[PDB]
């Protein structure tokens, strides 16, 4: 297909797997929106080999391999996600550090892994979310992206952490736990009340500290935001608030998170107060 | 109760628990027994504790409080395992260091837990099961603890090695892994393939490898055994063959092991021999 066509199937693909995304980077202008669609089915498939493939490890291999040709400039293809992607990088200065970063997380769960510090989930959510901001940051903020990438870092942490939070009981059921383990001994949350998916006043404790740092790097993230070029500043800000506000959702089920959802109408209003 | 009875409850403990090992220090004359029954019955209870109890962190620190008051001399109590219990302490030299040890094991299995390396595996080998033999030292070898000791030692490592091989599925339907996430790496068998219960020829030579181990530390054993009293032997060497028999069974099957017993005939027949 031509590059309209492959720019739209990577349009059907972020507005399939995230409306919060979706709704915030449709804001961008058209070059800007479209390379964003093309980077995010980046990350969407390298996430998808290792979460839901059948051998994570093998096709993520491949996967690794075809991006090495892809930067040599000797991928040819017919697959739309390469031919957008070939043309963001060609339109807009990407950097590939971040994008190579990215495939180092998705390896991080491939094997048996325990989160043990704040330090290692830090480490975590840097590779696999903070190096989705950094993959963007050319794209949203030209020539300011030394005095940005902090704050987008953040803004990474705070996101993962929120997925975290949100989807503790999903992933025990695909034998995953992202809670860090000494935050567990802290708080006397055991392997056994997990298993048990108990919501007690110690998870409560547990995820609540965790939230707040989430909060602290929102905070940090969105303090950044004037120094973004104008036309980004609500689809940065919009996606950041969006993102936010399951925390509060979450509080506002009673934590039950072994069974959360921003509504569309708090999308909206938060879309419209950014605007 | 009486002592006789308090012993008799320790009896069915081990008789209910496992067949092997009942059967095995059934041989042993009547004193020596009595004090394996004993000690079994506390080391049951302490990984009942935290296997199969609702809190086991509370539950099992109030075991080892009660454990301490028990080897002040100052635990006043009906249970039948502690009367048992002081009895055998009295009658034998029984060392409390193992037992104290036995349950900085079981505190491992309270939180969330990755076995990296073999040194991992090893280290927790020690503490839930090495330590059960070095408690049972000065009963079956009186004045040859120390010329014994590392065969013991490695007699635990061979049976929580056979343990963790049979038990493979149980375990993950548990949320535990216990093969080394190294081994894994090193075979290329990723969690995705565990948690699909893949029994391919990537696991199998993973199984193969931890099997061997534990076949090399059945032998270092059971070189040990002349070095016993003539009536420890056939208990001893009865107890590790039975118990190394659930290897060739797991092999006899195929490695299917997310879904294995030595047969009641082959308990028989392994006893006759050494007999
Ligand atoms: C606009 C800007 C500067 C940054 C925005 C993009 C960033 C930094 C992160 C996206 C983060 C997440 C959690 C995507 C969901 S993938 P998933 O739901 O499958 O998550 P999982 O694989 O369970 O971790
Ligand atoms: C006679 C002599 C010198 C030593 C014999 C006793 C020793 C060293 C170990 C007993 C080991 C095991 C695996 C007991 C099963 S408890 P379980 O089936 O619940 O195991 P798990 O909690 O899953 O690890
Ligand atoms: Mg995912
Ligand atoms: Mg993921
Ligand atoms: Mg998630
Ligand atoms: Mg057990
Ligand atoms: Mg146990
Ligand atoms: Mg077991």
């Amino acid at each position: 297909m031509d590059l309209n066509n492959a720019y739209d199937h990577c349009k059907n693909i972020i507005e399939k797997h995230s409306k919060t995304f979706s709704k915030a980077f449709a804001m961008l202008p058209k070059h800007q929106k479209r390379a964003v669609w093309a980077i995010y089915a980046f990350c969407r498939r390298a996430d998808d080999i290792v979460d839901e493939g059948e051998n994570p490890k093998e096709e993520l291999e491949a996967f690794a391999v075809e991006f090495d040709l892809f930067m040599e400039g000797r991928l040819e293809t017919e697959d739309p996600c390469w031919i957008a992607l070939q043309d963001a990088f060609e339109r807009f200065p990407l950097d590939p550090a971040p994008f190579y970063e990215m495939i180092v997380g998705q390896r991080m769960d491939l094997y048996p892994k325990t989160i043990d510090t704040k330090d290692d989930l830090l480490h975590y959510c840097y590779h696999v979310a903070s190096t989705v901001g950094l993959m963007l940051l050319p794209v949203l903020a030209p020539g300011k992206v030394s005095r940005v990438k902090t704050g987008a870092i953040e803004l990474g942490y705070a996101m993962q952490i929120t997925n975290i939070l949100r989807d503790i009981g999903e992933d025990l059921d695909n034998h995953r736990i992202y809670i860090p383990k000494q935050m567990m001994i802290e708080y006397g949350y055991t392997r056994t009340d997990l298993h048990n998916k108990k919501v007690n006043e110690a998870f409560i404790q547990l995820w609540e500290d965790l939230a707040q740092d989430a909060e602290h790097y929102y905070r940090n993230a969105l303090a950044t935001l004037p120094e973004y070029p104008v036309y980004s500043r609500t689809p940065v800000g919009g996606a950041a608030k969006m993102y936010r506000a399951i925390i509060q959702t979450v509080r506002n089920n009673d934590y039950q998170v072994f069974g959360n959802y921003v509504s569309d109408q708090m999308k909206k209003q938060i879309i419209a107060e950014m605007q």
